[PDB]
């Protein structure tokens, strides 16, 4: 639907009124009681392969920007660990604060990171992510913590190109952009099932949290909160805290894959 966004009249309080599956019973993001989580000596592990990645896009939709994939071959996919079969990239984008201090969607023991990448994947059994999204396994989303520190330099090409999508609807080229420059060293992860975490806010989701946060600079992260929630010509409305709260854990439960 059109009009939800993160402000005080139409912000995640007010999103079950138009996607009453708000209130659900596998609602995202949640807080990681990493006492809580299972070690899981079951879980396979983890596949992620890059290597033929096919960046074509970046674009502001208004809540945050999407870098976009050719997803029409497996040539980005997730597989292993809680995965039965193969998931194809399709987008990555954040979620951020506007202090360092928040931002994050997930929490670890409370803690809120200052910014959450987000890689979203579809499940090929489905054929395209339309379908998938009618499925409860549908996507995987591997989410990522970003603390302030030293720079990244594998996201730098991405905050190189925000000053020409600042408002909701630009995009330019994004061609030719290797995503494995944005993952940490170590895959180590928590895995539990949930759902999209903006609306329509779909239960279709199996959730990897890595537990290595990678570092990004000051820099990097202000250029973040420069771009706009509204379009041009529209009084200006600064794309920041667009993250929803942790939402309640339910009958679930949260699987590691470490000790
Ligand atoms: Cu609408
Ligand atoms: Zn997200």
């Amino acid at each position: 639907s059109h009009h939800w966004g993160y402000g005080k009249h139409n912000g995640p309080e007010h999103w079950h009124k138009d996607f009453p599956i708000a209130k659900g019973e596998r609602q995202s993001p949640v807080d990681i009681d990493t006492h809580t989580a299972k070690y899981d000596p079951s879980l396979k592990p983890l596949s992620v392969s890059y290597d033929q990645a096919t960046s074509l896009r970046i674009l502001n939709n208004g809540h945050a920007f999407n870098v976009e994939f050719d997803d029409s071959q497996d040539k980005a996919v997730l597989k292993g660990g809680p995965l039965d079969g193969t998931y194809r990239l399709i987008q990555f984008h954040f979620h951020w604060g506007s202090l360092d201090g928040q931002g994050s969607e997930h929490t670890v023991d409370k803690k809120k990171y200052a910014a959450e990448l987000h890689l979203v994947h579809w499940n090929t059994k489905y054929g395209d992510f339309g379908k998938a999204v009618q499925q409860p396994d549908g996507l995987a989303v591997l989410g990522i913590f970003l603390k302030v520190g030293s720079a990244k330099p594998g996201l730098q090409k991405v905050v190189d190109v925000l000053d020409s999508i600042k408002t909701k609807g630009k995009s330019a080229d994004f061609t030719n952009f290797d995503p494995r420059g944005l993952l940490p060293e170590s895959l180590d992860y928590w895995t539990y099932p949930g759902s999209l975490t903006t609306p329509p806010l779909l239960e279709c989701v199996t959730w990897i949290v890595l537990k290595e946060p990678i570092s990004v600079s000051s820099e990097q992260v202000l250029k973040f909160r420069k771009l706009n929630f509204n379009g041009e010509g529209e009084p200006e409305e600064l794309m920041v805290d667009n993250w929803r709260p942790a939402q309640p854990l339910k009958n679930r439960q949260i699987k590691a894959s470490f000790k």
